[PDB]
C-alpha cells in the first residue's frame, strides 16, 4: 500500500485522468512511466496521474523547502529568478557529496549584487558543530530566526513553479486529425513550422515535413531513436504523424529562436552574464550529446529556442542526418569530417552571435571572402563588449587542428562557474 502526496495541483484533461488538489493523497496501483495509476482518497476515483506531480508521504520531496536532484549552478539559476529575494532559500541533494544534502541562500553582495551563496550540510545535521538538528525542518526554523554564521537570515523557500505535464499515454503515434495549425512561425527549404493545438488541450509546435529522398519508415526510425536521446535541454519530441507529409510534434517554446530573441527588445536589454548562462546551458546540451559520441552538425543560434522563462534548448538534433558556412568548420567544408569537434567551432561561432545580440558572423564579409580568409588564418576580432577570457574560450574553439578544441563537458564547466573562483563555490564557516 503505498500512499503519494500531490505536490501541485492538476486538472485533469485527458479521458481517464484525475484532477486534484495540492495536498491531495492517493494509493498507486500502477507504476507505468510517466502517467501512474493511482485512487484518490479524496474524491475515490481511480485513474491516470502524472508521476512527477506526487511523491512519496513525508518524504522529503513533500517540503516546500526541498528541492530534489538540482545541481549547484540550476539551484543559484532558480534562486536568482523572478519572485524571490534576499533569505529565500532552498535544501537539495549535494551534486558533489552523493547522499548528502547542501543548502542554497540568495544574498546581496554590494560589489557584484545579487548572488547565491552555498553551504554544505554535515550529516543529524549540522553545517556548523557548534549548532546541530535532529531534522533538516529544526535546521531550516534555527537559521529563519537569525543568521547563526550565514551570509543571511532565510527567509522564503525558493520559487518552484508546476512542472510540465507530461504528454497523453500511448500517443507518440497520433492521426493528423487530433491537431489544429494556428499560426505558421517559421518556413523553409524542408518544410514549415507551426503553432498548433492538440486536441483542443495542449499548445505545440509542429514541424512539416516536405516530401523527399528519406524513405517513410527510414524517416520513422530515426525519429524513434532520437526520442530516447532526451535531455533537459534538447527539444522535447513529443508526437508524430506517419503519414506524408510527416509531423514532427514537439513542445512549444514561448520566446522563438535565440536569434530573433537576442535581436528583439528583450534581448536587447539581457546584460552579459545573462548571455554567457544561456551558452552555458546550450554547452550542457552540446555535453550530453557529446556523451552520447553524437553529433548535432548544423549548431548556431537559429537552432537554439527560448523558453518563457528564458532557458535556451537545442533544436533539430538529429535532423542533421534524416536529411550555412559561415559556422561550419573547415575539416568539414573542406572535407567531409564532421564530428563532435566540428561542433566546438560550431559553439566558438555560436558565441560571438550570442554576444553580438544576434550580429552575423563575419559582418561584411561574405562565404568565398571567409574560406579563404579561414585559410590565412584570420578569426573573428573581440567585440567591445566582449571579456578577453570568454574570447579566449572562442579562439580555443577555433583551432585550426580539431583535437586541440576542448570539449564540451569542459566548455559548460568554465561558461557555469565563470565568474566564481573555484575555491569560492561553497562558503566556509567556523
Ligand atoms: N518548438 C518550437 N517552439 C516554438 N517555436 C519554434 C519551435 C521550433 C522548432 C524548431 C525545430 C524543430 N525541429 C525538430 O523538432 N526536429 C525533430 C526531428 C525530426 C526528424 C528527425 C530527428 C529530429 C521543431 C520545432 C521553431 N520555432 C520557431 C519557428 C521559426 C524560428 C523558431
Ligand atoms: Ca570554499
Ligand atoms: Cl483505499
Amino acid at each position: 500500500r503505498i500512499i503519494v502526496v500531490a505536490l501541485y495541483d492538476y486538472e485533469a484533461i485527458h479521458h481517464e485522468d484525475l484532477s486534484f488538489q495540492k495536498g491531495d493523497q492517493m494509493v498507486v496501483l500502477e507504476e507505468s512511466g510517466e502517467w501512474w495509476k493511482a485512487r484518490s482518497l479524496a474524491t475515490r476515483k481511480e485513474g491516470y496521474i502524472p508521476s512527477n506531480y506526487v511523491a512519496r508521504v513525508d518524504s522529503l520531496e513533500t517540503e516546500e523547502w526541498f528541492f530534489k536532484g538540482i545541481s549547484r549552478k540550476d539551484a543559484e539559476r532558480q534562486l536568482l529568478a523572478p519572485g524571490n529575494m534576499l533569505g529565500s532559500f532552498m535544501i537539495r541533494d549535494s551534486e558533489t557529496t552523493k547522499g548528502s544534502y547542501s543548502l542554497s541562500v540568495r544574498d546581496y553582495d554590494p560589489r557584484q549584487g545579487d548572488t547565491v551563496k552555498h553551504y554544505k550540510i554535515r550529516t543529524g545535521f549540522y553545517i556548523s558543530p557548534r549548532s546541530t538538528f535532529s531534522t533538516l525542518q529544526e535546521l531550516v526554523d534555527h537559521y529563519k530566526k537569525g543568521n547563526d554564521g550565514l551570509c543571511q537570515k532565510l527567509s522564503v523557500p525558493c520559487m518552484s513553479s508546476k512542472p510540465q505535464k507530461p504528454w497523453e499515454k500511448d500517443a507518440w503515434e497520433i492521426p493528423r486529425e487530433s491537431l489544429k495549425l494556428e499560426k505558421k512561425l517559421g518556413a523553409g527549404q524542408f518544410g514549415e513550422v507551426w503553432m498548433a493545438t492538440y486536441n483542443k488541450h495542449t499548445k505545440v509546435a509542429v514541424k512539416t515535413m516536405k516530401p523527399g529522398s528519406m524513405s517513410v519508415e527510414a524517416f520513422l526510425a530515426e525519429a524513434n531513436v532520437m526520442k530516447t536521446l532526451q535531455h533537459d535541454k534538447l527539444v522535447k519530441l513529443h508526437a508524430v504523424v506517419t503519414k506524408e507529409p510527416i509531423y514532427i510534434i514537439t513542445e512549444f517554446m514561448a520566446k522563438g529562436s535565440l536569434l530573433d530573441f537576442l535581436k528583439s527588445d528583450e534581448g536587447s536589454k539581457q546584460p552579459l552574464p545573462k548571455l554567457i548562462d544561456f551558452s552555458a546551458q546550450i554547452a550542457e546540451g552540446m555535453a550530453f550529446i557529446e556523451q552520447r559520441n553524437y553529433i548535432h552538425r548544423d549548431l548556431r543560434a537559429a537552432n537554439i529556442l527560448v523558453s518563457a522563462s528564458l532557458v535556451c534548448k537545442i533544436a533539430d538534433f538529429g535532423l542533421a542526418r534524416v536529411i550555412p558556412i559561415k559556422w561550419t568548420a573547415p575539416e568539414a567544408i573542406n572535407f567531409g569530417s564532421f564530428t563532435i569537434k566540428s561542433d566546438v567551432w560550431s559553439f566558438g561561432i555560436l558565441l560571438m552571435e550570442i554576444v553580438t545580440y544576434g550580429r552575423i558572423p563575419y559582418p561584411g564579409m561574405s562565404n568565398p571572402e571567409v574560406i579563404r580568409a579561414l585559410e590565412r588564418g584570420y578569426r573573428m576580432p573581440r567585440p567591445e563588449n566582449c571579456p578577453e577570457e570568454l574570447y579566449n574560450i572562442m579562439m580555443r574553439c577555433w583551432k585550426n587542428r580539431p583535437e586541440e578544441r576542448p570539449t564540451f563537458e569542459y566548455i559548460q564547466s568554465v561558461l557555469d562557474d565563470f565568474y566564481t573562483a573555484t575555491e569560492s563555490q561553497y562558503e566556509e564557516i567556523p
